[PDB]
DNA sequence: GACCACGGCGCC
DNA sequence: AAAGGGCGCCGTGGTC
């Protein structure tokens, strides 16, 4: 290009280089911004941030978070990554976008800046006429990048000392199981090694191999596999317990405390805006969208996430979100009436499994019905359902036949979605967010049908993601007026942090904002709870 | 040290 | 395991 003197002109496309991928832990190595025929490089990166008024370019949110870390108000402007992601959800990284639309993602701030300008021109040029994508960009994604920036920079408080002592506790319980797995095995080995375990269970012990692995075709030792052999030998019962514990200790209990930022005393996740194929968000380093909740030990980990002194956590989750979305998208008179009568499909389905009244269904029994109702909905097999519920295959198939018979309009939408998908080559959400499926007309029955399940799942899951995103955009400005913070987003759940005084008012406000974000043919009811910790905030 | 494929699994 | 979908992270085992 051409060397220009810092600062750059108003609205120059910025390019930056970090020491590591986490903006909260990264050192701003280099900083530059591209203008028409100029490069505008910076001498000192941290001082150069003071000159900028807006971050426009590739990964705009990342630099914004780093600036927001240094107490700087540097909002996220245009981001070509957002443009490419809307053009195609496949475009997830700058490395994949640049080579597709003329350019090369490098490690130079100036060349990264230059790319951001030219990539903008191509992508914004290809976004002409796509008013459904433009509306989804200007009114949702582009504002959301600002909200996510404040969320990542804020972070969530974690009870360090609690998890520390909890680690030593789980440790002794792991050694007990491990010692109780060795004796039955007759010898010691690596329980973490599925290879060594496979030999012990199937070659040494007389246990039957029930499943194979995908890539290598080895005898599987998965949970579902061991679940079937839970009475074939007592060692299997203990392995499942060992699996659960080491899983929680190696993923959450141990890593999370060492992820606390020294200057904030909080946990800072990354909300990837262009990572999923359905339009969902993504949480990484650390993943705060997969904090355990199912098991008792998992709930103990959940309580480690607490509010700041004098503050309270406020959790809001859309009740039966995709089922309501499905009711709006399909227009099933029976399904719409279900919610209009204030029914709970998860509760009734759990009432059928355990053979108990709807009132006898506890919060843990109902949750187990989610994977079944959602499973069956998106093409689960009667075989798989039979084994999970420990019921005969004849009883499992009867559920599916009865499940889709309660609502004789959903399948009309499913085939409609697939047919429209085979014609256009892509399925779209309620707002217009499209996903290109290239195997709807595949010749292989496996490849074709697998692409089909991805095809009609995208509009329902994607719509829910769209509604949540739009809700966050409408809700966030209201938070700053009441001194409230937006902490986490869990697909259909929002975790807020408000002062103890107005914590009640925030919950009532946030609930109403989320319920009326986009009125459908079905009411979008939201369950809200206030607690001193995350687990308490959902009870 | 940085990276990779794989099985496995936590959540939504 | 399998005809549920969407993620990220873990240890193992391995390469460079
Ligand atoms: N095993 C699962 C669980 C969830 N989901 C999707 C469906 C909706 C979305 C979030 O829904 P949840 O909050 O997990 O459950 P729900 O349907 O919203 O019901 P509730 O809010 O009462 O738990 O994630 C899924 O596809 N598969
Ligand atoms: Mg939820
Ligand atoms: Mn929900």
């Amino acid at each position: 290009l051409e060397e220009a003197p810092w600062p750059p002109p108003e609205g120059a496309f910025v390019g930056f280089v970090l020491s590591r991928k986490e903006p909260m832990w990264a050192d701003l190595l280099a900083l530059a911004a591209a203008r028409g025929g100029r490069v505008h490089r910076a001498p000192e990166p941290y001082k150069a941030l003071r000159d900028l008024k807006e971050a426009r370019g590739l990964l705009a949110k990342d630099l914004s978070v780093l600036a927001l870390r240094e107490g700087l108000g540097l909002p996220p402007g245009d981001d070509p990554m957002l443009l490419a992601y809307l053009l195609d959800p496949s475009n997830t990284t700058p490395e994949g976008v640049a080579r597709r639309y003329g350019g090369e993602w490098t490690e130079e701030a100036g060349e990264r800046a230059a790319l951001s300008e030219r990539l903008f021109a191509n992508l914004w040029g290809r976004l002409e006429g796509e008013e459904r994508l433009l509306w989804l960009y200007r009114e949702v994604e582009r504002p959301l990048s600002a909200v996510l920036a404040h969320m990542e920079a804020t972070g969530v408080r974690l009870d360090v000392a609690y998890l520390r002592a909890l680690s030593l506790e789980v440790a002794e319980e792991i050694a007990r199981l491990e010692a109780e797995v060795f004796r039955l095995a007759g010898h010691p080995f690596n329980l973490n090694s599925r290879d060594q375990l496979e030999r012990v269970l199937f070659d040494e012990l007389g246990l039957p191999a029930i499943g194979k692995t995908e890539k290598t075709g080895k005898r599987s030792t998965s949970a579902a596999v061991l679940e079937a052999l839970r009475e074939a030998h007592p060692i299997v019962e203990k392995i499942l317990q060992y699996r659960e514990l080491t899983k929680l200790k190696s993923t959450y209990i141990d890593p999370l405390p060492d992820l606390i930022h020294p200057r904030t005393g909080r946990l800072h996740t990354r909300f990837n805006q262009t990572a999923t194929a359905t339009g969902r968000l993504s949480s990484s380093d650390p993943n705060l969208q997969n904090i355990p909740v199912r098991t008792p030990l998992g709930q103990r980990i959940r309580r480690a996430f607490i509010a700041e002194e004098g503050w309270l956590l406020v959790a809001l989750d859309y009740s039966q979100i995709e089922l309501r979305v499905l009711a709006h998208l399909s227009g099933d008179e029976n399904l719409i009436r279900v919610f209009q009568e204030g029914r709970d499909i998860h509760t009734e389905t759990a009432s059928w499994m355990f053979g108990v009244p709807r009132e006898a269904v506890d919060p843990l029994m109902r949750r187990a019905a989610k994977t079944i109702n959602f499973g069956v909905l998106y093409g689960m097999s009667a075989h798989r359902l039979s084994q999970e519920l420990a019921i005969p295959y004849e009883e499992a198939q009867a559920f599916i036949e009865r499940y889709f018979q309660s609502f004789p309009k959903v399948r009309a939408w499913i085939e409609k979605t697939l047919e429209e998908g085979r014609r256009r080559g892509y399925v779209e959400t309620l707002f217009g967010r499209r996903r290109y499926v290239p195997d709807l007309e595949a010749r292989v029955k496996s490849v074709r049908e697998a692409a089909e399940r991805m095809a009609f799942n995208m509009p329902v899951q994607g719509t829910a993601a769209d509604l949540m995103k739009l809700a966050m955009v409408k809700l966030f400005p209201r938070l700053e007026e009441m001194g409230a913070r937006m902490l986490l987003q869990v697909h259909d759940e929002l975790v807020l942090e408000a002062p103890k005084e107005r914590a009640e008012a925030v919950a009532r406000l946030a609930k109403e904002v989320m319920e009326g974000v986009y009125p459908l043919a079905v009411p979008l009811e939201v369950e809200v709870g206030i607690g001193e910790d995350w687990l308490s905030a959902k009870e």
